[PDB]
């Protein structure tokens, strides 16, 4: 297991524009195109972002081809945080993905609330950060997933992810 393996099974991959679990148009490996409810404004973002007139399908090297991007940017993001940097940096090689997994799916300004959580992870208290990490719309909206990120960020293996 690494992190794309473990975001590819989060997220799956679609090669036509579907909409995410927040009714947000995206697609591939969960590559969000905007949050408009206008799937033109969709299919401009996704012809921007693959460099062709896609019509709203891509290919399996394209959808992968954008996970790498996305991926280096959600890393290179929490680098860029003064809050998230010192906690992951803290953090060991698997807790490193549980982190870049929740950054991916929520963005680094939806983690803005979890000033309790980052402070149990940077002090290593593990079962007491797994039970602050799920008092949040995070844990009640997608629970199976977050189930499995918690699970990491608790135990450091990953046992969640078999
Ligand atoms: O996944 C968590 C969310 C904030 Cl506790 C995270 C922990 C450390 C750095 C970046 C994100």
């Amino acid at each position: 297991m690494n992190i794309f393996e473990m975001l590819r099974i989060d997220e799956g991959l679609r090669l036509k524009i579907y909409k995410d679990t927040e009714g947000y148009y995206t697609i591939g490996i969960g590559h969000l195109l905007t949050k408009s409810p206008s799937l033109n404004a969709a299919k401009s973002e996704l012809d921007k972002a693959i460099g062709r007139n896609c019509n709203g399908v891509i290919t399996k090297d394209e959808a992968e081809k954008l996970f790498n991007q996305d991926v280096d940017a959600a890393v290179r993001g929490i680098l860029r945080n003064a809050k998230l940097k010192p906690v992951y940096d803290s953090l060991d090689a698997v807790r490193r993905c549980a982190a870049i997994n929740q950054v991916f799916q929520m963005g680094e300004t939806g983690v803005a609330g979890f000033t309790n959580s980052l402070r149990m992870l940077q002090q290593k208290r593990w079962d007491e950060a797994a039970v602050n990490l799920a008092k949040s719309r995070w844990y009640n909206q997608t629970p199976n997933r977050a189930k499995r990120v918690i699970t990491t960020f608790r135990t450091g293996t990953w046992d969640a992810y078999k």
